């Protein structure tokens, strides 16, 4: 059908190692489309004066003008937060059933994945593509042997159908991070070019992290 991709982060701001990592992660999987999905969180997880509709501004932003890089919001629009199970069920909803989803997500997340709700079940809506990196020590949980033996391809290439399968890639995203954005920002330092352009302008024509 479409093979749509699915990156999901807080975005505190959408910064160049992600969309690097967005960009990437489409070419590799030739996605007819990759979604960035900014997740929803309590008001006061938040950083202080930058709101879910400022963090989901800058994430279209970042988007605009870029082929196959979209925005999903419907965490962003929702009465609080979910769990992805939950967001899987509603993104596939309005999918083809032979379209492929594959959702994006960091070894250190994967690591913690058995403490998602209905963990069990995410695979039925969707592939898995784990991100390696150097600095996330290769060591699965024994709560993951049995699942990564029942579904995991080596070869991402591989992955087959809408849906059910585990693979592992390899990127090397580059030192940016949203942590040291805030405070280069907070220092009142310019993060010109740590941040997509259209990123940039809006931090700054809306004076936020402060
Ligand atoms: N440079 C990086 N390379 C690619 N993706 C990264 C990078 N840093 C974090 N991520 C991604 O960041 C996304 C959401 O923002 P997140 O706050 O988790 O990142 P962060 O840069 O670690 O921010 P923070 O510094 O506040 O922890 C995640 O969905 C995750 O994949």
């Amino acid at each position: 059908g479409k093979r749509i991709g699915l990156f999901g982060g807080t975005f505190d701001p959408v910064h160049i190692g992600h969309m690097r990592s967005a960009v990437e992660m489409a070419e590799q999987f030739a996605l007819d489309e990759l979604r960035l999905l900014p997740n929803a969180r309590p008001p006061h997880r938040e950083t202080p004066q930058v709101s879910a509709a400022q963090r989901l501004a800058m994430v279209e932003r970042a988007v605009a003008g870029v082929e196959r890089l979209t925005v999903d919001p419907r965490e962003l629009q929702r009465d609080k937060p979910s769990y992805t199970i939950d967001t899987l069920e509603s993104v596939r909803a309005e999918l083809a059933a032979d379209d492929q989803l594959f959702m994006l997500i960091g070894w250190d997340a994967f690591c913690g994945l058995p403490t998602w709700h209905r963990w069990e079940a995410l695979l039925d809506h969707c592939h898995i593509v784990v991100l390696q990196r150097p600095d996330a020590d290769s060591e699965p949980p024994e709560s993951l042997r049995d699942l990564l033996a029942a579904r995991s391809v080596a070869d991402p290439q591989a992955l087959k159908g809408p849906g059910g399968q585990i693979t592992f890639v390899w990127q090397t995203p580059l030192a940016v991070s949203a942590t040291q954005i805030r405070a280069l920002l907070g220092a009142g330092r310019s993060v010109r070019f740590l941040v997509p352009d259209a990123v940039l302008n809006y931090i700054e024509a809306h004076h936020l992290y402060r």
